[PDB]
């Protein structure tokens, strides 16, 4: 079964992989399908530029191989903080994005194990009191993955080009829904 570890991203040696993953059609909601290496370097460097070290991109591993990327980001420098979205910032909020690798050979329950690892990392390594996400309303896969670990939908908000669905996962809801990060809801 999957058991993951993660480390901080290292642009000098993860760039080729991340750029490749962002080019796979399954990654299309990242909106980087035609990006250059420079574009992806900027993406990674910007994600690492917050003053607080808890934020940044991480790479997940299993059996010595890269499996996914995740970003724990500062809500105050994201679309969430645009005036009028309805987001109510709380100290300890951390935003999250996930990018799976372009490999298509997976054992059962891959994304559930990925999401449990990310959420445990956010709450127990990065100190989050709540994880905040804002996927496109059309990204049904992510909505199901969110619900599986205890996210509750707060509402939808417009961005230029699309509509985002704002969801929250408090540390308490995660603990109850997943038995402390062990299993998926229900």
């Amino acid at each position: 079964t999957y058991h993951f570890q993660s480390r901080r991203i290292d642009v000098d040696r993860d760039l080729e992989s991340v750029h490749r993953w962002l080019g796979h059609p399954k990654s299309h909601y990242w909106d980087m399908l035609n990006s250059s290496l420079a574009d992806v370097e900027k993406l990674i460097r910007d994600a690492g530029a917050d003053p607080d070290p808890r934020f940044g991109m991480r790479i997940g591993y299993f059996e010595g191989e890269r499996q996914f990327l995740f970003e724990l980001y500062n809500p105050l420098t994201s679309d969430l903080a645009r005036p009028g979205t309805g987001y109510v910032y709380e100290t300890g909020d951390i935003g999250m994005h996930l990018l799976v690798s372009s490999s298509e050979r997976r054992l059962p329950g891959f994304t559930g194990a990925v999401m449990l690892h990310i959420m445990r990392t956010a709450f127990f390594e990065a100190g989050a009191r709540r994880v905040v996400v804002e996927p496109d309303v059309r990204n049904a896969d992510v909505q199901r993955l969110n619900a599986a670990v205890g996210f509750r939908v707060a509402g939808d908000f417009p961005v230029p080009g699309a509509t985002a669905r704002l969801s929250y996962c408090t540390r308490e809801d995660f603990a109850r829904a997943t038995d402390n990060g062990r299993t998926l809801a229900g």
